[PDB]
């Protein structure tokens, strides 16, 4: 049903996540940068925290990622099961 | 190139899920508090507060937005 097709839409997109991280030098980057300028949204005084909270767990958080299987991933943010 | 089209795949069908399944937003809102847990002690309550005052607005913008906006958001398009 629905719930099952945004399960294997979320492992097909989190498969290709990790493509990316393993062949574009590029793709990490883009996100991390694109992520600290959407902190902006939040307020005056959340966005320079938000800035600063990604900043520190970024490297760490993309490093966790990469040692989940895609269907974990998914199952972690509540897309699969 | 590949990310983007399946963000915007996957987003689409959220959208279905939500107008189809009457289950889906709240199942999806409870699961993310769990996982406030993995937190440990005093971040999983600030976490589960975050989830609690957000939710609705998060789930309004992503019914009101479409796909690639969404994926734009997040970082997956353009
Ligand atoms: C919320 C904190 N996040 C960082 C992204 C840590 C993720 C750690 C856990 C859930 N992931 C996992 C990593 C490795 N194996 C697993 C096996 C099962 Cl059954 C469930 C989850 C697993």
């Amino acid at each position: 049903g629905a719930s099952g097709d945004v399960c294997q839409d979320c492992i097909q997109m989190v498969t290709d996540i990790q493509t990316a991280v393993r062949t574009n030098s590029t793709f990490v980057q883009a996100l991390v940068e694109h992520v600290k300028e959407e902190c902006d949204r939040l307020g005056p005084g959340m966005a320079d925290i938000c800035k600063n909270y990604i900043s520190q767990y970024s490297e760490i958080a993309i490093q966790m990622m990469m040692h989940m299987q895609p269907k974990e991933i998914c199952a972690l943010v509540g897309f699969c099961d």
